[PDB]
């Protein structure tokens, strides 16, 4: 029957649809990704469903491929489910309109996120769900976990009955991520509650051919309407079914729901109506007014389609007289949100009483909607009573927003504990705190919440942990923000973030740092620190956590001392009982293993119990005073936005220092500065032969080669070490590997790459370094980029450019930012970037962090990212703009060559036009003409002047990573490509859907282990360089750094100069790969990959298929032989090995196979005599004419489609024949 | 200035779109597939629009691919329209949401069509124009032949002004295919109802690797709520 | 019992034949990506594309299966652009069962396409 | 003539366009069953998803 | 299954509108692009005759049994498989792993070697 | 003694101009929508309408 669970939105509501469903088309999408992936894992451990059957799910393209999948299984009839949010359900949203009228039960579970308009967000809101509003599906939505579970079951066992397909739907991360002590039920009961009847009935209307229909047709004005109405009745009867389910489920729970749930005083007269966790804070805020005396209430609405009015007002207190309508979305310019317009009309539809409605909004994005929020929406009706408000926000640009006062006091249950825990990435304390609910939900009878946040950051990022246990359940839907217990975990955090707000006045503040000598931690400690910790009397306590680690031989791993500091510190539980349960769970789990490294685990947790006490700091902390300025310059916008933001101040910013369109400046991470790496490398100048791999070969620009002569090196610190510049063109220049210690993420790919056996790169320690570099680093800034000393497109020469995309968040090693830094390097200032998202939208723009700046001259990648499903188009969109308006100035130019304009104008302005697409002679020209046009404002001249920005052609690139091109992306590249137009796409192939989780791609090879391809990926690599040339007009090459620094260069050169598109695939190393050695290895496993024939590098260029020669030139050797210790090195095909090694060693026998048929056709085509030929373009002629003209007979049918202006004449409509026919049958006539 | 002229809605507002816009990224779905038709058929003639130039029409592989390449032209600076209904607009909503959060003066010109649930129809109802409603578009509809001249002249000159996306809309079939004598302006009164500085702006805040920006970042609940409340002046 | 469930399911017992049916202007451009997808799934579906290279129903507007030289809507001084190879890039895949017919050719190659693909 | 094959044992999920138009625009039907009162289950979904409307079948 | 192109293609394409009324309206156009069109198709022929002639094939299994087990891509790897992004958060993430900021396997070995106090 | 409000801008909804053109003495006003949304308390004109109506308290 019941069995309890401490688990997630996300797991609590895949419980139920595993068991409720047979069929499951799935895409992955934050933050529903988690309920995919574990139906998918528990149909690998053999789950079965309530028919005894493991859950078909396959990985569709897209979401409107699994939606169209979804259509397909139900009208064949099996139960079906998806998973999704935002992006994804509005790809769905063609289909639930088909989903529904065809009353199909499908159920459809979505964790509701916010919609990309001025910026993507993965967050939670109601911006999507509301956006499916219109589409015929019922609509239930939760407010918890425990309802997640609850709500799911009603939402199958309803949709079966009522022949209404549904959507359960859950708010993104504030629910589907919160994790809670619940209770779930047993397949067993969810199968007892099925309406057998309506299960067969739905078997037998389906599909078959053995008892055929017609479904999906076309109609005409004459019966649509009324098709249209005949699914009435169903509607009519879905809300008694919905009722009639959640008291069936309530029967064995014990937890009872009405469509609309009243709560909060019998006599309120200020009530919210609200949908979704918002309600769990809302009534938590009124059990704590209400016993105050305050008249208030709230009506939680589960059954938001249908709209029930009876079922609304049968929760309406008679007494309410002022009532706000609050939605977690924005409709702009609408006359107000979806749930206020359906209560307002509720209320005219009765006729009677109007009790003042008014509209409010909040949580946007997962926007804190906390108790002093909660207070203030109440506040509101009592006084200004201020309609079509905002809460959460300071909207200081329309003043729409609500003011709130923080001092509120807490609201949680009496008796809660409240923790927070500060960590660094990868240090295991969301583990560890994971675990810490675990212990204690599983061995208590308290009631645990958990709730993390994370950083943009990809490596060396910030984690803070929400924790609540309590006695009393908790209705705590936002973070913690009054603290019981405080743990900083890293000591640098001491100094740049608010560790301490809102801790409770003698909480307890634990940190792991080494300061241990009270002049330690007051030269380290911020006096504001020192101040909080003496005036809140808080028991602090420091903790040396690397050093118990070392010295207990773990190492420096914190996670289990910190682990040992909370259960004795935190007063959640008793220390004995704690501790006990402990080292019982220590012995139970573990990484590797082996009653060794356990008892390490046993070492270090009473090595802490025992350094675990309280720091005794004096009473002059009181009284400690603040911290002369030693910071450097900065930006107006670095200063007054990017910092409040990265410093966690993000909220305080009001509408106003945003721009209304969403853009950001380029080059915000010139002062992030970080310094997250532990090993920095070190040049050493006697062994350096000035090669420039190193710069090359950085995933973060953390590199800078320096190229001065003497004259340029007079304030130079003593230490600025420059050898004499190797090289015929570089005589009198002195050469320096300047390394940005702060900027660098400790990879280790330079030092590896580092050609000298007697590396010219050794990694350190980076205090070791920055003392020495900081300042080095600045200096080496002020020297000019020799840019023009060597060609910008050879090795050495390419890194004496300035790179347009510097220290971006992507990982430590980072396989696609190496490939992106040097395109930047070669046609940076005249780009148009299509982005696509994924990681590459990622590190290239979450904000407030822009990695892509300009160059000395303003210059720089014009940066965008549209959708995940569009780049190709995006940028297609971007070329057509430049054809139309460098067009336009040509017509101009071509006109001004009559005017009185000097011989000047007129001579560059001919130059100009003759070299309009070519890249030196449009810019030769094209400055030309910026001078003599200087000041004039008249005429075809001034016009002219006007369109400066668009002289020099323009580089349209087109980025995007693997899933994007063989995916999502794949039909709109391929007709991009088609075209024939000059857009250039690169695209990173990491071999797997990165960003989001390591999801399968048809990208992703044979045997290779991810999400949805568990067991290895049991079809080949999709061959999309192939599938393309198959066009003969499209330039197509692949590429692999590692390999080849010179072959890409190469590809670059004549990808960007071919005429037409271009298709360029880069084998990009990624973290869910698992290089075994490290991503310091990237650019050797590169080079691997081509070596042992896994990833052969070709260029297809068309334009020597115009001269007679072979398009296809094959520029890797054959496979060496090495694939197997190639595969071998990466977790991605080594876990098969260890765990599936009978599958592993078929499926490494199979690739290699593969990849050997492949070279081989490759080498056929490399020597082949027969090639499709190439003509550059066609030029834009004057005239038309239409396929009917002329014809014999009719071209066109009687129907309203083929119907135009001029259509409609005699013709003959093939119903008498041949030509022939009819001529023969007059001749044998003739009478 | 005035000629009086006997078209149906599609060309009355085909005649309009074509001067005021300069790219056009399209899709074919009945009824609105004649005014795709005829702003090609006119640009092979050599129709010039308002500045004088050709229209630059492709047809993409669908009306989200159409959708994905007008946000395109728009945030690279050049005028732009589609001509679409029902399922086609339906794709282009992941699309509308962005070209309206990045405050784009597109214009779409859609002849509403139902929606296919228990049937498909290529006939005329507010079925599609209402499930766009909440993508942050203006909407302005025409109830005649000639409304749909100057609803469609009134929707491209004020998305230019306002910034915000406009979708002039009329029924499908029943005003899209009803031919009517009716009068329409040259394309000349059209150009001088344009407000150039604020073409002027749209050029300049546009896309170009001369003076860059980075557009479409992806944002945490720091800061979301304000960027998306930040358009209000605008609406 | 586990028979009488047996006997509800009848309309399964003998082997279903799913069959796709689209022309060319929903495999080469619009249903493209899905129709790649699903083939490259490698389950036993059947697609059968008829061919008109054009948009056939909705006016005869140009498809990426139009040929290089053919007027129609968006193509209106022949289409510039040769007839994209969806054979031969699906062939691409090993996988995949991939053939071409025409009936007034010869009928019992389609008969034998038919028999063979199915 | 793909019917006189397998027309007893099909599904076939149709993409819009001339295909969807003449096999099932209102009240036509073309479509039959055979003596036995077997015939193609016929479906249209939408003119992007044929293929996927028919994996989902099989599935 | 066909036979080489016949030199009928002109004829062909001269008896359908869609080719025939490009000739009478843009005629060297027409005869370009029908002479490409011809091209395109004797060029393709020949690449079709000789994918039948060649030796070199892309194997096939037919399918695949529904066997029991899965692993995820992480399971035992050396360094941080997932990332610091809420994108990445996974139910059982949140454990310690080596994120990549201290070098190579080797060269934090020998780091640590040169290091020995 | 009839009439009718021909919505030329439908977003954004501007109650104002909707009120500027509604007779004082209206008494019975009926919103017609021409699309059906299942489920919905009602279709988008008619909720607008009754939005400014309720937003109007008067
Ligand atoms: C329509 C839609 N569905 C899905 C998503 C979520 N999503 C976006 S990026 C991505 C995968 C990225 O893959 P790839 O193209 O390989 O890029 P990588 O991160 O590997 O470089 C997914 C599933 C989305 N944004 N929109
Ligand atoms: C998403 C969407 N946009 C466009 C249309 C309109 N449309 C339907 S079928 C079709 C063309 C039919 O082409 P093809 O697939 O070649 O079929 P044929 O008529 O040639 O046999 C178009 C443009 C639609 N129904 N839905
Ligand atoms: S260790 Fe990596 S991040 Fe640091 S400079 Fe070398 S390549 Fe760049
Ligand atoms: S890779 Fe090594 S040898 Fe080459 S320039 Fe850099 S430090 Fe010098
Ligand atoms: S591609 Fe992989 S290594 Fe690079 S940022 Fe993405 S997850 Fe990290
Ligand atoms: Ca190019
Ligand atoms: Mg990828
Ligand atoms: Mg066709």
């Amino acid at each position: 029957g019941k069995k309890m669970m401490t688990t997630d939105g996300n797991t609590a509501t895949a419980h139920v649809a595993y068991a409720m469903s047979e069929v499951a088309a799935i895409y992955p999408i934050t933050p529903s990704s988690t309920m995919g992936e574990e139906a998918d894992d528990w149909a690998a451990q053999g789950r079965k469903n309530i028919f005894g059957q493991t859950l078909t799910i396959r990985e569709m393209q897209s979401e409107a491929g699994a939606a169209g999948a979804v259509h397909g299984a139900l009208a064949a009839g099996a139960l079906t489910t998806t998973f999704t949010a935002s992006q994804g359900l509005l790809l769905m949203i063609p289909n639930m309109y088909k989903i529904s009228g065809e009353l199909l039960p499908g159920v459809f579970h979505v964790t509701a996120r916010a919609i990309a308009a001025h910026a993507l967000s993965i967050f939670g809101d109601h911006q999507d769900i509301y956006a499916a509003r219109q589409t015929g599906f019922a609509m239930l939505a939760s407010s918890s976990v425990q309802e997640a579970h609850d709500m799911a079951l009603v939402a199958h066992l309803a949709a079966i009955e009522s022949n209404v397909p549904f959507m359960h739907f859950f708010d993104g991360f504030r629910t589907s991520h919160e994790i809670q002590k619940i209770e779930v039920l047993d397949y067993a009961d969810m199968a007892s509650l099925v309406n057998q009847k309506a299960l067969a009935e739905f078997r037998a209307k389906s599909m078959n051919p053995e008892h055929p229909h017609v479904r999906g047709t076309a109609q005409n004005p004459d019966i649509y309407f009324q098709g249209r109405e005949a699914a009435n009745p169903y509607y009519l009867k879905v809300p008694g079914i919905v009722a009639e389910y959640m008291q069936k489920v309530a029967s064995l729970t014990g937890r009872s729901y009405k469509l609309f749930d009243y709560v909060g005083a019998p006599d309120a007269e200020r009530v919210i109506v609200s949908m979704g966790s918002s309600c769990e804070t809302i009534e938590e805020v009124i059990n704590h007014l209400a016993a105050k005396g305050e008249k208030i209430g709230l009506i939680k609405v589960r059954l938001y389609r249908p709209f029930v009015s009876e079922a609304f007002f049968a929760a309406l207190p008679a007494s309410a007289k002022v009532i706000t309508v609050l939605d977690r979305t924005k409709e702009p310019g609408a006359p107000g949100d979806p749930l206020y317009l359906d209560v307002c009309s509720a209320f005219v539809e009765r006729g009677e009483a109007m009790p003042k409605i008014l509209a409010g909004r909040y949580g946007l994005g997962s926007k804190e909607f906390s108790p002093a929020m909660v207070k203030s929406v109440y506040d509101n009706m009592s006084g200004a009573k201020k309609n079509h408000f905002t809460v959460g926000i300071e909207d200081d640009v329309t003043g729409t927003s609500l003011p709130v006062d923080n001092a509120f006091a807490d609201t949680t249950p009496k008796g809660t504990i409240q923790c927070q825990f500060w960590g660094l990435g990868a240090d295991g304390t969301v583990g560890a705190n994971k675990q810490a609910i675990k212990i204690i939900g599983d061995n208590t009878d308290l009631f645990a919440q958990g709730y993390f946040s994370y950083d943009s950051k990809k490596s060396g990022g910030i984690t803070i942990s929400h924790l609540r246990f309590g006695e009393k359940p908790i209705q705590s839907t936002y973070l913690v923000n009054r603290a019981d217990y405080v743990a900083c975990h890293n000591p640098a955090y001491v100094g740049i973030y608010d560790i301490l707000e809102g801790i409770k006045d003698g909480g307890t503040f634990v940190l792991n740092s080494p300061w241990s000598s009270l002049e330690d931690m007051d030269k380290h400690l911020p006096s504001g620190i020192k101040r909080t910790i003496a005036n809140k009397k808080l028991k602090f306590y420091n903790i040396d956590a690397v050093k118990i680690a070392t010295d207990v031989g773990l190492g420096g791993r914190i996670n289990m001392i910190m682990q040992t500091a909370f259960f004795k510190l935190a007063g959640v539980l008793p220390f004995e009982k704690a501790v006990d349960l402990l080292k019982k769970s220590i012995h139970k789990a573990y990484g590797k293993k082996g009653e060794k490294i356990v008892k390490m685990n046993t070492d270090a947790v009473d090595q802490a119990v025992t350094s675990l006490q309280e720091f005794k700091y004096p009473d002059s902390w009181k009284d400690a005073p603040a911290e002369t300025k030693a910071e450097p310059m900065t930006n107006e916008f670095f200063k007054n936005v990017v910092k409040p933001i990265l410093t966690q101040q993000g909220d305080k910013l009001p509408v106003s220092a945003f721009e209304a369109d969403g853009r950001f400046p380029l080059g915000t991470s010139q002062f992030e500065k970080r310094g997250v790496a532990i090993n920095v490398p070190q040049w050493v100048p006697e062994n350096c032969i000035q090669c420039n791999q190193c710069a090359f070969v950085c995933p973060h620009s953390a590199i800078l080669p320096v190229l001065a002569k003497e004259e340029e090196l007079v304030g130079a610190p003593a230490n600025f070490t420059a050898l004499e510049a190797k090289g015929k063109e570089l005589k009198g220049y002195k050469f320096r590997i300047q390394i940005n210690t702060l900027d660098c993420m400790g990879c280790g790919n330079c030092a590896d790459i580092c050609p000298p056996k007697e590396k010219a790169l050794v990694m350190q320690p980076l205090d070791t370094q920055r003392d020495a570099q900081v300042p080095n680093l600045e200096y080496a800034a002020r020297i000019p980029v020799k840019s023009e000393v060597l060609p910008r497109d050879s090795l050495k020469g390419s890194q004496f450019q300035e790179p347009l995309m510097e220290f971006s968040g992507a990982c430590s090693g980072c396989g696609e930012t190496p490939y992106v830094r040097v395109i930047t390097q070669l046609f940076g200032e005249r780009m148009f970037i299509a982005n696509a998202t994924g990681c590459s939208s990622i590190w290239g723009a979450s904000a407030p962090s822009m990695p892509y700046k300009t160059n000395r001259l303003g210059q720089g990648p014009a940066w965008g990212n549209s959708l995940f499903e569009d780049a190709a188009e995006y940028g297609f969109g971007m070329n057509m703009s430049m054809f139309a308006r460098r067009t336009h100035l040509a017509d101009l130019a071509a006109k001004a060559l009559e005017s009185d304009a000097s011989g000047d104008v007129k001579e560059a302005l001919q130059g100009w036009l003759a070299g309009k697409n070519d890249p030196i002679k449009s810019k030769e020209y094209g400055d030309k003409l910026k001078k003599l046009l200087a000041g004039q404002k008249d005429g075809l001249l001034g016009q002219i002047a006007a369109m400066s920005d668009l002289y020099t052609k323009k580089s349209v690139w087109i980025f995007g990573g693997d899933g994007w091109a063989y995916d999502i992306g794949y039909g709109g590249l391929d007709h991009v490509l088609a075209s024939g137009e000059d857009v250039n796409v690169f695209v990173m192939d990491t071999e797997v859907y990165s960003n989001t989780g390591g999801q399968s791609s048809k990208a992703t090879p044979t045997g290779a282990v991810a999400k949805f391809a568990a067991a290895g990926k049991r079809t080949g690599k999709k061959d999309l360089a192939r599938m393309v040339m198959t066009y003969g007009y499209v330039y197509v090459a692949t590429v692999s750094m590692g390999y080849s620094k010179q072959q890409f260069l190469k590809v670059l050169k004549e990808a960007e100069s071919f005429p037409g598109p271009s298709l360029v695939i880069a084998y990009a190393t990624c973290i869910n790969q698992g290089l075994r050695k490290g991503m310091g290895k990237s650019q050797d496993v590169m080079n691997t990959a081509v070596k042992s024939g896994y990833w052969p590098l070709f260029r297809y260029d068309p334009r020597l298929a115009a001269q007679g020669k072979n398009p296809f030139q094959l520029d890797s050797k054959a496979p060496d032989g090495s694939v197997e210790e190639f595969l071998m090195a990466q977790n991605r095909f080594a876990v098969l090995d260890r765990s599936f090694p009978e599958d592993a060693k078929r499926l490494r026998a199979q690739v290699a196979h593969e990849l050997d048929v492949r070279f081989k056709e490759l080498e056929h085509m490399a020597a082949t005599n027969i090639f499709e030929s190439f003509a550059p373009a066609g030029g834009k002629a004057d005239g038309s004419v239409d396929f009917g003209e002329g014809a014999e007979f009719c071209t066109r049918d009687d129907t309203p489609m083929m119907a135009r202006p001029d259509s409609g004449e005699a013709c003959d409509q093939n119903r008498a024949g041949t030509s022939e026919q009819q001529g023969d049958l007059s001749k044998r006539t003739k009478k």
